């Protein structure tokens, strides 16, 4: 119950620590594409790692889908990001009284909304990520939620892992110390098809990595194809 | 062991058999196209529906890949559908005696390497379908192997769905006769992933239903995304 989900915390920690060494290594280092694709084949071992490691281990609804749509609509309204993170902080928190899905809707949903709205990510999700690690940091000095916050970590680093690199390691150590505030899969698999979609269209559309509107459809279409044929 | 498998011809015999009749349907009457997007929903629906009655039932070897590309080569090279399938035959009796995958390599891959050869599908699959039928016919007067006939039936059906739309009956009508002679899913579900894909090749390569090559592109991305949000 409390404890195979602590080490499963640990383990998830450990394998975001492992390949956050391997994602950490191609952050030292067309560059930023290579580490896309070694994302791309990074979600794939990471979720067969986990896969091994965890064989070895063990009409109101309609309204709800509306105010989500409105919540990316006040979602859409450097220091922006920390006035972002200040009503993501009291929208989760009022989320969270009104209840997940919703609080992945809320943090990830600016982040996408970017993304779609060319249609600041380094920067966004930099700070995001950076500011949920020191907020939790904050919080562990003054005290499934906690796989709640990593997973939108994992969110962080296998969505967005076209922006900035070295975003794996910067997890997985804050993540550390919440095992030191304890001592005072599907929705992944889905977050992982969709980070290599939602990477594709982050080489693709975001990444400026008539035939380019054709050749990010392709790359969408051969990225996901070869990333499909590795998993 | 032989009776559960033969019910389970039985079983994709009438669900090809109902999903023939919703084929016959659409074959009644963009309508191929309508045809195509139903036979992806036809094919999610298939896979559905199986699985249902599923529960409720119960160094050489690159010589090999080498001496495929060779029968690709081989296979290159309304009468032509006769003389194909005559050499199609022989070459299956030979491979039959080398060694499955090969069987699907000789019979798909004339029919693949016409989709890739623009870059007759209607007839060559209507020939060598019905061929298989017929000959399949003359051996139940002259008399695992059942089955690989009939996923190859369902590989014409799925596969090539965009091309003729009547092609679903004719199969399982041709199966129903087998059953006759004997009273005298993961390669499925990846023939069907692969007819995904090739349906919409089928509609944006082969059909005609500088943007073209990108909106062939983008509706195979939309398609695929829209027939894997159904499924």
């Amino acid at each position: 119950k409390i404890g195979i989900y602590f080490a499963w915390l640990g383990y998830y920690t450990q394998m975001l620590l492992l390949a956050a060494v391997v994602g950490v290594a191609c952050f030292l280092y067309f560059g930023t594409l290579i580490f896309a694709v070694f994302m791309g084949v990074w979600v794939t071992l990471f979720l067969e790692f986990w896969k091994r490691r965890q064989a070895e281990l063990e009409l109101c609804a309609s309204a709800v889908f509306f105010w989500i749509l409105l919540i990316i609509a006040s979602v859409i309204g450097i220091t922006a990001s920390i006035i972002s993170f200040i009503i993501i902080m009291i929208l989760n928190t009022i989320y969270e009284k009104v209840a997940f899905l919703f609080q992945f809707v809320n943090y990830y949903s600016s982040c996408f909304y970017i993304a779609f709205f060319k249609g600041e990510l380094t920067t966004q999700l930099t700070i995001i990520m950076g500011g949920k690690a020191i907020w939790n940091n904050i919080q562990e000095v003054l005290l499934f939620y906690e796989y709640l916050e990593m997973i939108i970590q994992f969110g962080f680093v296998t969505l967005f892992v076209a922006s900035f690199p070295l975003a794996p390691l910067l997890a997985l150590v804050n993540n550390i110390l919440e095992i030191r505030v304890d001592a005072w899969q599907p929705i992944m698999q889905g977050i992982a098809i969709l980070a290599v979609v939602t990477n594709a269209m982050i080489i693709a559309f975001t990444s400026d990595m008539w035939h380019v509107i054709a050749a990010k459809l392709a790359f969408i279409i051969v990225m996901e194809h070869i990333i499909y044929s590795v998993k």
